[PDB]
């Protein structure tokens, strides 16, 4: 009876159920209504999510993240030689050409395909969802990128019956984002809507068209490579030039695991400034045994990743031009993804569509799991959310 909807997302995950026609995003065990698609092995367990993130940095061989960027993929692919230069842990070509992580667990080498280490996020949200309703969950719909292919929406699915669940469908994330705010029913007519999905490692534009509840994808750009954790980079590199500065010309980027607990404290600044007008950065003991502090106001934040943030415009100008339309026929903007929250992305895409309004009444990182679990629900024969 019971259907989910999960967003398997590349940084986080969220899990949403529609009952009665209202929407509940469900928080896991630490009170998060989105998970780290993180998993990782220690001597003794295998953690996943909160956990796992939280001792990235501490077991960075042995913690697996990004996943997504590898499902479905032949390890031969460019994208893949590209990506793994950002990763800690190794990931080397099958006989089957598919790609293998490798980790140590329990003392063991183990090796995982990508779709292995998805199903145990899957796992994880299926978990969160089990946990609140205090029932077994098997039915879920699980959200991709509009631009994978079929190898990959196969993986996806195949990542969801490893873990458990009968996957009713997998639908897009744009779409999911749409259908959240209900834009297939309170319309009814044509009606054009821009996606501008910004999370923390990739920037999704998509163009849909909505005519009598039916949505298509017209038009997709973006950016596999822009996020928030390029913005936290920003604030790493002013750091690192800023402890030279101060510290007799030291370098913290010569010390990996000095460089990882900056870059955390730099990302929690960064999400400070999204409501206040300064923040601190505070690393005790960072490198050498040297304290480090700096404030950091909005102003500077906003002028390190001036050209970043300006950049976002491109794939909007890319979709509109690619389906031959005018900004001025956009009828909604949806915000989706955690970088959203950023008042200088709000405030550029706004100027940008000419002082409209975009739509960012659901928490963006919950907008695309809100979506999959209405369609979960309409899929189950529940049409209350109608
Ligand atoms: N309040 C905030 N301001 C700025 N950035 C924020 C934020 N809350 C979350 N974020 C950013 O959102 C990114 C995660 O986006 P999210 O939509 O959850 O994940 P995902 N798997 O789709 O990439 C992270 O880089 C995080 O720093
Ligand atoms: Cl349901
Ligand atoms: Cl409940």
């Amino acid at each position: 009876e019971v259907a989910i909807g999960i967003d398997l997302g590349t940084t986080y995950s969220c899990v949403g159920i529609c009952r009665n026609g209202v929407v509940d995003i469900i928080a896991n065990d630490q009170g998060n209504r989105t998970t780290p698609s993180y998993v990782a092995f220690t001597d003794t367990e295998r953690l996943i999510g909160d956990a796992a993130k939280n001792q990235a940095s501490r077991n960075p061989e042995n913690t697996v993240f990004d996943a997504k960027r590898l499902i479905g993929r032949k390890f031969s692919e460019t994208t893949v030689q590209s990506d793994m230069k950002h990763w800690p842990f190794t990931v080397k070509g099958g006989s089957d050409g598919k790609p293998m992580i490798e980790v140590s667990y329990q003392g063991e080498k183990k090796t995982f395909h990508p779709e292995e280490i998805s199903s145990m996020v899957l796992k994880k949200m299926k978990e969160v969802a089990e946990t609140y309703l205090g029932k077994p969950v098997k039915n879920a719909v699980i959200t991709v990128p509009a631009y994978f292919n079929d190898s990959q929406r196969q993986a996806t699915k195949d990542a969801g019956a490893i873990a458990g669940l009968n996957v009713l469908r997998i639908i897009n994330e744009p779409t999911a984002a749409a259908i959240a705010y209900g834009l297939d029913k309170k319309g009814k007519g044509e009606q054009n809507i821009l996606i501008f999905d910004l999370g923390g490692g990739t920037f999704d534009v998509s163009l849909l068209t909505l005519e009598d509840g039916i949505f298509e994808v017209k038009a997709t750009s973006g950016d596999t490579h822009l996020g928030g954790e390029d913005f936290d980079n920003k604030l790493v590199n002013f750091c690192v030039q800023d402890f030279k500065k101060k510290n007799g010309g030291k370098d913290v980027s010569k010390n990996s695991k000095s460089l990882r607990r900056l870059r955390t404290q730099c990302e929690k600044a960064k999400r400070v400034l999204s409501s206040s007008a300064q923040a601190t950065i505070e690393v005790d003991s960072l490198f050498d045994g040297i304290d480090y502090n700096v404030n950091i106001t909005r102003a500077k934040f906003e002028e390190l990743c001036m050209d970043q943030f300006r950049n976002t415009l491109i794939p909007v100008e890319k979709v509109l031009k690619d389906a031959k339309m005018d900004k001025s026929q956009v009828h909604e903007i949806v915000l989706v993804g955690g970088s959203t929250r950023i008042p200088k992305i709000q405030q550029l895409i706004k100027d940008f569509f000419n002082g409209k309004e975009p739509c960012k009444a659901i928490n963006p990182d919950e907008a695309v799991a809100y979506g999959a679990a209405v369609q979960a629900a309409i899929l189950s024969g529940d049409q209350s959310s109608a």
